[PDB]
């Protein structure tokens, strides 16, 4: 059928789009590239040929098969960071992935599903007894800290388990993040400066060697222990794996690491949006309450209750829709393949656009925010949040559970109040590797007032 896409320019067709994903920013150059030409088409990021695309045919197809288990990304920043074929987010190794992801996928779901949904309501319920830690002279709760904060304690006490400093991680995470976000693919011309990089490169290893404090502890914690299979756990899992011959020390460093800033990353951005979008929408808030005190009035939250909560699990999936976090997911393929009628050769990276494409296809009203497009039972073929299939999100269980526990046990003793003119379509976004909120501006603040 051939390809879509602007004009090769013999040095320059290449030259031209990568420059300006480089200025625009990942997010809005794809954003941008989709409505220029198709839903379909093709951009050069390095030399190679990178396709983006939103046809949910398209996205469908690449999920689901399994020669599309890979992501791509600058070799020289990935190593930057720790995940050249270290990882998983972003391990390529499709061997030594393969092998590792297991692990995860273990640990975030069955036994250790259930007992997220009551530490969750844990560590939120502990650092609201402790506003004091993150509200304003004149009354302003910095929620994304309050959030980061509770989200990393939550991954702690689930996965690993180890005593840590709760406020010094959460901007070390964050620096991470910026790095992470910024080297995936500055072209390899980059590197060679120095004075213009080793910026980000300390606050890497400024992690990386903070970590590396708590699973020394960890270590020996197992060695002098209470007979083993009495409590397993994300980190031991691993660090047995390695007492075998199944796992570098290396890798399961970065996977202890991987574990920890995944939750802080993404969940406390989401959540942020949620409670923005909560404050400017009155009724839909109501309807909230009603449902929580309907099923729960004033008891715990416990497993049994987050089939029951329809309604907001329907809230979740809108701001999900509406407001992305993540909205586009990087594949590579490594087999050929004829896709949507399309040649696609193998080492070909694809950018899914789904942030797009939830705009652009089977939603009744893809462009106002509304419980509406959650009415009709969603097919799960045209609404893609985290992915499915061989290599979607590991989380994407565990995740839509959190989500239901810390947004119910907020919500149950504070009414939120956005600051002034706000929502979340005012707010000033950085667009690059995720849609986050800018934090060069100030306005991102909240004001909890109480309930009963
Ligand atoms: C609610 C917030 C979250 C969103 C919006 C989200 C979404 C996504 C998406 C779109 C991907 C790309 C996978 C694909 O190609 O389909 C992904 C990957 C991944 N997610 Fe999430 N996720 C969330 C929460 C989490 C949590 C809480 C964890 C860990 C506790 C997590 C762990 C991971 C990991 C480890 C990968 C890489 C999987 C792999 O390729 O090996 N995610 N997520
Ligand atoms: C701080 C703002 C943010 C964020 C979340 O997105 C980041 C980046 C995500 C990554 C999964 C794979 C994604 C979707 C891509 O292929 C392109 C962007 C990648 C993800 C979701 C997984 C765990 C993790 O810890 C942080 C993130």
């Amino acid at each position: 059928s051939s390809i879509p896409g602007p004009g090769y320019c013999m040095g320059i067709g290449p030259l031209i789009s990568h420059g300006r994903f480089l200025w625009m920013g990942i997010g809005s150059a794809c954003n941008y590239y989709n409505r220029v030409y198709g839903e379909f088409m093709r951009v050069w990021i390095s030399g190679e040929e990178t396709l983006i695309i939103s046809k949910s045919s398209s996205m469908f197809h690449i999920m689901k098969h399994n020669h599309y288990s890979s992501r791509f990304g600058s070799k020289l920043g990935l190593q930057c960071i720790g995940m050249h074929e270290k990882g998983i987010i972003f391990n390529n190794n499709p061997e030594l992935w393969k092998t590792t992801r297991p692990f995860f996928m273990k640990a975030l779901s069955g036994p250790g599903l259930v007992r997220m949904v009551t530490v969750c309501a844990e560590s939120l319920k502990t650092h609201l007894d402790r506003l004091e830690e993150v509200t304003n002279e004149s009354g302003y709760v910095d929620v994304l800290t309050l959030l980061r904060r509770v989200m990393l304690d939550t991954s702690n006490t689930l996965f690993l388990r180890i005593p840590l400093d709760e406020s010094a991680i959460v901007v070390k995470i964050q620096g991470y993040f910026d790095a992470w976000q910024a080297l995936l693919i500055k072209p390899d011309i980059f590197f060679k400066i120095s004075w213009l990089y080793k910026k980000y490169e300390k606050s890497v290893k400024d992690l990386k060697d903070a970590i590396e404090v708590l699973i020394a502890e960890k270590r020996r914690r197992i060695s002098t222990e209470e007979k083993l299979e009495e409590c397993m756990d994300f980190a031991t899992e691993l660090i047995l794996a390695e007492k075998r011959g199944d796992l570098t020390r290396e890798n399961v460093n970065q996977c202890i690491l991987e574990m920890l800033i995944a939750a802080p990353d993404t969940m406390s951005v989401s959540l942020f949006f949620m409670l923005f979008l909560i404050a400017k929408h009155p009724n839909v808030e109501e309807a909230i309450i009603k449902e929580i005190q309907t099923v729960i009035g004033e008891r715990d939250i416990k497993i049994d209750d987050i089939q029951k909560l329809k309604v907001m699990e329907n809230f979740i999936y809108e701001s999900m829709r509406y407001q992305p976090v993540v909205d586009l997911v990087m594949r590579k393929a490594l087999e050929d393949d004829v896709i949507d009628g399309y040649p696609v050769k193998k080492g070909t990276n694809i950018i899914l656009n789904i942030g797009r494409m939830h705009r652009l296809e089977f939603f009744p009203k893809p462009n106002e925010f509304t419980l509406e497009n959650f009415a009709k039972n969603v097919p799960y073929r045209y609404f893609q949040p985290f992915g499915f299939g061989p290599r979607g999100c590991a989380g994407k269980y565990i995740a839509m559970v959190m989500m239901k526990a810390i947004l119910v046990t907020l919500l149950r003793r504070f009414h939120v109040k956005t600051l002034q003119g706000q929502c979340v379509e005012s707010i000033q976004k950085i667009h690059d590797l995720s849609l986050h909120p800018d934090e060069t501006k100030n306005m991102l603040e909240m004001i909890f007032t109480p309930r009963n």
